[PDB]
């Protein structure tokens, strides 16, 4: 009960297990657009850009399970459960085919739906800076989660704890600043826990760090099972020259393989590299993100 | 393409990732009934009893993913993925509230649905000798899969292999007889691979033995989340005095706790002990099973 006000009305739908919170904008005569936030991001990660997209889409921004006003589900955090929630959401609330756009963790889920959603649910998928492979424990190519974003997710577990059962925010901030992981500086460490983190279940991080979230969803297989056109945006990424860490969502090599996997599935795939963009372009450069999304959606078949 | 003819015509439906095969009997004027086979059993596990149930029910017998003519999905075998398939099947095919009756592993999925199905999909669930706890790697109570049926699933994996990739049936029968597990005698060892097993993906067994099939579906939490009346039929079970092995689906101690967890959820629960009935009662005593189901179904609301 730590939530705040926002610039769109919020509504909740019972999917069976999770009660998913979401916001709605746009005209139902425009194409439906499902927005999936990143890890630690609530639906209002897209709040600045929703005004822009609502001009041309009927947009649905949702709180994914274990986040925001949506239901926290201990012991049940997996890409399969995340995606099937979204399958039920599309079927119970949207009731039309959708273009799905997801940032990072949400990008993995946009690709998850394009491969494993109910027939006809997904017209196309936008993957904004998705950590393909780089979020797996034992990826088929390139850095593992332990060599990229792992350290921050490990701290969420060790200091915030499942369902905020530890809550040592001060201890987390000090461990983060003192961590030898160069990628740790990509995660914010304010003196007071930010709103999005307070709406976040740290067992997300435990699941990504321990390799359990995508145990049943190997990325090389998921990417080969997609059935709808996919757009891959690749933002800032660098390999630290002292520690070898991946500072970014995925490496150049991992993005190449993901393109080749999709291409071999016979599915249209486009790739845009934005090496100066921030990880969450939809939030910190919503104008640029809206243009990319709106333009790419215009090239999709009706 | 090793399938055999059957009394009831078969039909397939695309659920998105799994193309599910099923057989339909009875009239839509009677209550819908979804039958879930056991592990290694296809829909025609119920073929001998569907004639009786078709006199009072709109019967749907399905091949669960990784079994029969339903899709085999390597690496994605989980209770959540099994259940979400069945959620899709009810939504796409049945389109009406159902009573779910599953045997063994299928009983776990009936309870899974009672907890995690879409709102209104499930009227009640019948769990026929379901291995609650005894099929978990680290159960909350009682024996683990390693002290029950695990040894047989271990042989399925070692000698048959994922997707019948090893296929050393004669090596399996040899290892089954030499096994020190007294519970090994509950599993068939014919000179030729039985038909039901040739339609079965042994990665099923790997998942139950390695503790991955229900890693994200702890039974104690799942049972606490049921939302519909439950009927638990407990068939033959015995504890070996030397090795302590559980010979059967679940122990008396486990069944008692499952009753407690459901009762504390404020949900109706009934418990019928048939300690002389075989595991697959619906197959070897179809009249007895059908009567139990039909009599119990009569006491349901609406
Ligand atoms: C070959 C198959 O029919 C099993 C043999 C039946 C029998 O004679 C006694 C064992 C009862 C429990 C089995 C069981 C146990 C588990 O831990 C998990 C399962 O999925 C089953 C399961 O069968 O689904
Ligand atoms: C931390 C945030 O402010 C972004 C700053 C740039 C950065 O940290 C590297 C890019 C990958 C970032 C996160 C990430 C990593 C994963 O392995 C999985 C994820 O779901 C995310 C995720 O959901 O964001």
């Amino acid at each position: 009960n730590i939530f705040v006000s926002h610039r769109f009305p919020e509504r909740q739908v019972d999917l069976g297990e999770v009660v998913m919170n979401f916001a709605e904008a746009g005209s139902p005569d425009n194409p439906a657009l499902l927005l999936l936030p990143e890890q630690t991001g609530s639906w209002w990660s897209y709040e600045p850009v929703m005004g822009l997209l609502a001009e041309n889409f009927h947009v649905f921004a949702v709180d994914i399970r274990g986040q925001g006003r949506s239901t926290w589900t201990p012991r049940r955090y997996s890409l399969d459960n995340f995606g099937n929630d979204l399958v039920r959401f599309i079927a119970l609330v949207i009731k039309r085919p959708v273009v799905v756009a997801g940032n990072s963790s949400g990008g993995l889920l946009a690709a998850w739906l394009s491969a494993y959603a109910m027939p006809g649910q997904i017209r196309a998928a936008l993957c904004e800076d998705a950590p393909f492979f780089a979020s797996e424990l034992v990826p088929a190519y390139g850095h593992s989660v332990l060599q990229a974003a792992g350290p921050a997710f490990e701290l969420y577990r060790d200091f915030l704890g499942d369902q905020w059962s530890i809550g040592d925010w001060k201890g987390f901030v000090e461990a983060a600043k003192a961590s030898p992981a160069k990628a740790m500086q990509l995660f914010p460490t304010p003196d007071e826990a930010p709103q999005n983190l307070k709406e976040y279940d740290p067992e997300w991080g435990r699941a990504f760090f321990e390799g359990t979230v995508a145990l049943h969803c190997p990325h090389d297989r998921m990417l080969s099972q997609v059935k709808t056109p996919i757009l891959i945006t690749h933002h800032a990424r660098t390999i630290d020259p002292e520690t070898g860490e991946l500072l970014g969502a995925l490496s150049d090599l991992q993005a190449e393989h993901a393109q080749d996997i999709i291409r071999s599935a016979g599915v249209r795939v486009d790739y845009q590299s934005h090496p100066d963009a921030l990880h969450m372009m939809h939030l910190f450069d919503p104008a640029r993100y809206a243009e990319i999304l709106t333009s790419w959606s215009a090239t999709l078949p009706a």
